[PDB]
């Protein structure tokens, strides 16, 4: 249902409707931000290095595999989600798209 776009250094590029009302911030705040605005720690100060890794070592661990994390919505509460992350190419540059499923709520 929501459905999120970063570039390869982890920058929101695009942010659907379903993520706005998901999360708690417009299209326009995250746009520009690292998409680690929505996780808690440990991961949101580890991500970059989640990206980073499967980069250098193209062995994935969550792309085409899918998992059930937890996201951080804008007020600061959590919540379960289960997450589907595809890669694609354009203009030679990677961007990863992201699914993303409430489960408080389905
Ligand atoms: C908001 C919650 C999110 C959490 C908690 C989260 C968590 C994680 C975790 C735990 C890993 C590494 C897994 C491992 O090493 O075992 C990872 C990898 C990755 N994440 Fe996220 N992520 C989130 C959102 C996103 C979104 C929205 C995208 C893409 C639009 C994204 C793209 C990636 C990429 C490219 C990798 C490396 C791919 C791979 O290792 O298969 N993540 N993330
Ligand atoms: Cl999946
Ligand atoms: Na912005
Ligand atoms: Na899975």
């Amino acid at each position: 249902d929501a459905m999120i776009v970063i570039d390869g250094h982890g920058i929101i590029q695009l942010f659907s409707t379903a993520a706005e009302r998901l999360f708690g911030w417009s299209e326009l705040e995250a746009i520009g931000q690292n998409v680690n605005i929505l996780m808690p720690e440990p991961d949101r100060s580890r991500h970059d290095s989640y990206i980073s890794r499967y980069r250098t070592t193209s062995d994935p661990h969550i792309i085409g595999i899918g998992r059930i994390v937890t996201g951080k919505r804008r007020d600061g509460t959590t919540f379960p989600m289960h997450l589907s992350i595809g890669e694609m190419q354009s203009g030679g540059e990677p961007y990863f798209t992201g699914f993303v499923r409430d489960l408080t709520e389905h």
